[PDB]
């Protein structure tokens, strides 16, 4: 198809915002998982940053202060489980690990890791699997402060990511990303990003999505 969005199939929550909290891998991974559980159970439920936050620092993140979306996805595999939002919320901050099993929203058996670089086969996850979770170079100013239209930067690197979020769908060239800086930043917490132009702001270079 030439466009999805996928609210369409209501397999995307609302938006989020992480705070002062530097955590979007946490939110670009549950992002993912959460629609790769909508799609298949038929049921969207909101899925715990906090716990990914709070729990993963053995398989490798850094609590508030960064990690990845593959290591959260370990700690799913490993702990055999993620918690939901609504019994497991989000502090802001790195706090004890209130894991429970009685919670468990969501639960996952591997990673599918889209060839570095390659936005055909992104684009090919995205539209016959779901949303799929991205990291991407928002150093600029310009992503800082985007608030609406195609973000197209001449500045963007596409190797040095500093910043992950999920993709929700594409359109006309664009992909539509889901921030995690709540929703009075960019078009209601959204940004369209430069589809195909290149791997502009490494869209593709560090894809992925969780398997259940």
């Amino acid at each position: 198809p030439e466009t999805v969005d996928w609210r369409t199939k209501g397999a995307v929550t609302g938006i989020k915002s992480q705070g002062d909290c530097g955590a979007s891998y946490a939110f670009s991974a549950m992002g993912a998982l959460e629609g790769i559980n909508a799609l298949a159970t038929g049921k969207l439920t909101y899925l715990s940053e906090q716990n990914i936050i709070d729990c993963s620092v053995p398989y490798g993140n850094h609590g508030c202060k960064g990690g990845n979306m593959y290591v959260a996805f370990l700690y799913v595999v490993a702990n055999e489980g993620v918690d939901d939002g609504g019994s497991y919320p989000f502090r802001g901050k790195q706090s004890s690990c209130t894991y429970q099993e009685q919670y468990r929203g969501a639960s996952m058996s591997g990673s599918v890791q889209i060839n570095s670089g390659s936005e055909s086969d992104l684009e090919a996850a995205v539209a016959n699997v779901g949303p799929v979770a991205v990291a991407i170079d928002g150093e600029s100013n310009a992503f800082r402060f985007y608030y609406s239209g195609v973000y197209d930067s001449s500045r963007c690197s596409s190797s040095s990511l500093n910043h992950a979020m999920v993709i929700t769908g594409y359109g006309i060239e664009y992909w539509l990303a889901k921030n995690s800086w709540g929703e009075n930043w960019g078009e209601l917490g959204y940004v369209k990003m430069a589809r195909n132009k290149y791997n502009q702001c490494g869209i593709a270079s560090d894809a992925s999505y969780p398997t259940l």
